DNA sequence: TGGGACTTTTTGA
DNA sequence: TTCAAAAAGTCCCA
């Protein structure tokens, strides 16, 4: 790694100032002149140095009141520095050099005496035996997903942090849990993390832990905005407390324009109160396992559709992920590749990518998949294995199932069942800016970037493929799905079965007209001299029908 | 260097 | 035996 020295992970100063102010704005320094403020991912001290400055001003502005109320010899301006570093600032980080630099910076904040002990711990914050809780906790924890996390460390997290970390969870789930655990009664925590846990299936346990253990004061959701320059992550700020209150309401600040520069205003509060953000309140007591954080109009819209629709896609359809070859370059070839003359056409499948999926129809495929699982003997079709697949034999053997012997070196890692793909079905891209559900007539295969489903036999008399793609591609359903969809990056939502199959659908008197409009759209889209203007008009008419059906 | 087009296979269950 | 989730995405260009 050692990319931390570049500065891409440095938290923007406006974010840091907001989080520190959020935690310390209303601290009664007279009542408690010994607040413990902690950052368990302090790094070089982006947060902790600002904490020092805020504390110094807070002590200096009340120095005489402190001198009068308490030991008058102890409370002096010249003593403020020492008192802060002795009793107030706490930092933990696993990088020794970061701790050393932070110690030097904190010591140089004053610039002889005997010695000042700075409470900086070089350790694994997730393993440290914390000997006391803290008044305030701030910072930016590390984010590490299931692929990039070390195996032994992952075993430790699975054993010890099972309440929030399991399956495809992230390391910052555990940091959330640790922060909550060591926060004092009545304390306040404020952190910047990825936003994905708000909606992701992996974050269900983490959402339950937060909801049941702290009061969430505020969620700032930047959606797909690029808060961290040259980092592909979407960020949010969470502020929570352990204060005894009867109010269970959350301030949600949801950005409206993802193309804004965060330095537009001198402070984050100006941006939050501006027209660039929307604000609304969510009753924490009404949160289910999912957190539906939308304004009143969207909530009314969502509840109307949920109540009106008696079926869901999961009820009526069978869903599946695409082929996972485990090495696409060894099995995927251009349809015009001369090497395909070496492969019998019985082994060749049409192969599409997510970009080949439009609304209602799939682009003509330009790639072929060698379904190598049907190769019986290694001696037969030896040219295919020697001249096409074997070119990547080493990387093929590094696959998990090849090393365990479950798969031959030339087989597909996850070849699924051919019969699921070789039928009329609906396909949609796994990540997209809008609903794009297409009817596949061409027995197209795909990788995991395209998901498929087909209608169950018992529901074929009630739902047709043409009707489903009509309502699923409508503006109503685009908005409806995005209400709870998992926002990933700028103009990209996840379209994964764990949320797509929860989409609810309806049947009523408009079924025939909606289906007919969808058929007209498909017929136009499949023409030779295509002009989509009529398609847009038909789509507008269909959207009007769907809005009439759902009463919105 | 910042923004847009596009998306693999490793992995736990 | 074999499913599906996971962006500190990845990569290119003006
Ligand atoms: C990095 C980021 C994604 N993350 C936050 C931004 C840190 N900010 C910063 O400014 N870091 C930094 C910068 C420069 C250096 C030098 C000395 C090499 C120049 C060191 C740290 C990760 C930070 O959290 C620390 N970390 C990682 C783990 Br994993 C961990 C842990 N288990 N316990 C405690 N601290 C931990 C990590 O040590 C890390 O600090
Ligand atoms: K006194
Ligand atoms: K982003």
């Amino acid at each position: 790694d050692t990319k931390k020295a570049s500065g891409i992970y440095y938290t923007p100063k406006i974010i840091v100032d907001y989080i520190v102010k959020k935690t310390l704005k209303n601290h009664d320094i007279i009542k408690n002149p010994y607040p413990r403020i902690l950052d368990i991912s302090c790094g070089c001290g982006n947060f902790l140095l600002e904490v020092y400055d805020i504390l110094y001003d807070l002590f200096e502005e009340n120095i005489y009141e402190l001198k009068k109320k308490y030991d008058e010899n102890y409370w002096t301006v010249d003593n403020i520095h020492r008192h802060i570093l002795n009793y107030c600032i706490y930092g933990a980080d696993i990088d020794e050099k970061a701790i050393s630099i932070l110690k030097d910076s904190l010591t140089n904040k004053k610039v002889d005496e005997s010695d000042i002990k700075i409470n900086l711990f070089c350790c694994d914050s997730l393993k440290k035996k914390w000997r006391y809780k803290f008044d305030y906790i701030v910072g930016n924890p590390p984010y590490i997903g299931h692929k990039k996390l070390e195996k032994k460390y992952k075993k430790f997290l699975l054993e010890k942090y099972s309440e929030v970390y399991k399956d495809k969870a992230d390391l910052y789930f555990c940091f959330y849990k640790k922060i909550i655990d060591i926060l004092k009664q009545g304390g306040i925590g404020s952190v910047i993390t990825p936003r994905y846990f708000l909606e992701s299936l992996s974050g269900k346990d983490l959402r339950e832990y937060i909801k049941s253990n702290v009061n969430v004061q505020e969620i700032v959701d930047f959606l797909g905005a690029n808060i961290f320059k040259n980092i592909g992550v979407s960020s949010c700020i969470l502020t929570f407390d352990k204060k005894k209150t009867k109010e269970t309401y959350i301030d949600v600040f949801k950005i409206k324009n993802e193309d804004i520069c965060i330095n537009k205003f001198e402070t984050l509060e100006e941006l939050l109160k501006s027209s660039k953000f929307e604000h609304f309140n969510i009753n924490q007591r009404l949160l289910s396992d999912e957190w539906i954080l939308v304004n009143k109009d969207d909530e009314t819209f969502y509840n109307k559709i949920q109540e009106k629709c008696k079926y869901s896609l999961e009820d009526i359809a069978i869903s599946f992920q695409g082929i996972i070859t485990g090495c696409d370059k060894a099995f995927i070839l251009s349809k015009d590749d001369v090497k395909l003359n070496l492969v019998d056409d019985k082994f060749l499948k049409c192969w599409i990518k997510s970009k080949n999926i439009n609304k209602y129809i799939v682009d003509k495929s330009e790639y072929r998949l060698i379904y190598s699982n049907d190769i019986d003997n290694e001696n037969t079709n030896k040219r295919i294995l020697d001249e096409i697949i074997g070119l990547y034999k080493t990387k093929l053997e590094n696959r998990r199932e090849c090393k365990s012997g479950i798969r031959k070196w030339y087989e597909l890692q996850w070849g699924r069942e051919k019969l699921f793909f070789e039928r009329k079905k609906i396909m949609y891209p796994y990540k997209s800016n809008e609903n794009r559900f297409a009817i596949d007539y061409d027995n197209n295969f795909s990788s995991a970037d395209v998901y498929s489903f087909f209608i169950k036999e018992e529901y074929l008399d009630k739902f047709s493929y043409e009707y489903l793609v009509g309502i699923l591609n409508s503006s109503v359903y685009d908005k409806y799905f995005k209400i709870t969809a998992k926002k990933m990056s700028k103009n990209i939502y996840d379209y994964y079965p764990n949320k797509v199959m929860k989409i609810r659908i309806f049947r009523d008197n408009n079924y025939e007209e909606i289906e007919n409009l969808s058929k007209q759209i498909i017929s136009i889209l499949l023409n030779k001299s295509i002009d989509k203007g009529k398609v847009e008009k038909l789509q507008i008419k269909m959207d009007n029908l769907i809005m009439d059906s759902l009463g919105i």
